[PDB]
């Protein structure tokens, strides 16, 4: 099936993935606190509403919150400076808190089933977030031999993601905070550089070209 692309917002972050965030993908943004991730994570969800000319996949989104940080105001003031109704982009967000690792997985079960029975209407999901998906790992599972059972843990939860991903034809975008193995599509390191502006770069990304893509935080989420 052909790979789909939400757009960030932003022409230079999207020049960098090659065109936007792929559906068939897990993308994996990492960086400090404020680095931009989780206003990417808010604005992603907004542009994949918006029909394909506009750089949207016509979907709906699931959004799992593991640390309390999605703020449904702030979807809906992206929303409205897009020129969209932002009652009915906030009404195409399924939300779940995650309260621990077990539940996050649980909940990942659960996205399947709301996956399905949307599949095939006008407007079916298109994009799962998972925000900093590795928190509850990182604080249950800890101390000695931790690192092995954590790995293991989080390589499961991650090809439960991608199955869904390929499955249903879904971008799966996923946060953390900053020698561990990885197992997303694509990893794209944020920063804070100069004039408020965030930086992004690809990491262990061969297949895709050399550069480094600039982007601003603004009322409509992400832009260049
Ligand atoms: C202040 O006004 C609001 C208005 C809306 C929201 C969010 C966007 N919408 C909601 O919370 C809706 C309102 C009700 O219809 C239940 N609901 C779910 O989204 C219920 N979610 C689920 O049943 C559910 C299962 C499994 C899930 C699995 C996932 F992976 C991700 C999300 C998942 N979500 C917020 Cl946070 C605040
Ligand atoms: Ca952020």
């Amino acid at each position: 099936a052909t790979i789909g692309r939400i757009s960030t917002g932003s022409k230079s972050l999207d020049k960098l993935l090659g065109g936007g965030i792929e559906t068939q993908a897990i993308t994996e943004v990492f960086g400090e606190f404020g680095s931009g991730k989780t206003q990417l994570a808010h604005t992603l969800a907004v542009m994949v509403q918006l029909p394909p000319e506009e750089g949207g996949l016509n979907g709906s989104a699931m959004y799992i919150d593991t640390e309390n940080t999605f703020r449904p105001e702030r979807l809906r003031e992206i929303a409205q400076n897009r020129g969209l109704d932002p009652d009915e982009v906030l009404d195409n967000v399924a939300y779940a808190r995650a309260f621990n690792s077990n539940h996050q997985m649980l909940l990942v079960q659960q996205a399947e089933d709301m996956i399905k029975e949307l599949l095939n209407t006008d407007r079916p999901v298109k994009l799962l977030i998972v925000d900093s998906l590795t928190s509850h790992f990182r604080s249950e599972y800890i101390g000695r031999g931790a690192l092995a059972e954590r790995q293991q843990k989080l390589a499961k939860h991650l090809a439960d993601l991608h199955r869904l991903a390929n499955l249903y034809d879904i971008a799966v975008f996923v946060t953390n905070q900053v020698i561990l193995a990885h197992s997303a599509t694509l990893r794209v390191y944020l920063r804070k550089g100069k004039g408020g502006k965030r930086i992004a770069r690809l990491i262990d990304a061969p297949h895709l070209p050399e550069g480094e893509a600039v982007f601003s935080i603004t009322e409509k989420g992400i832009e260049d």
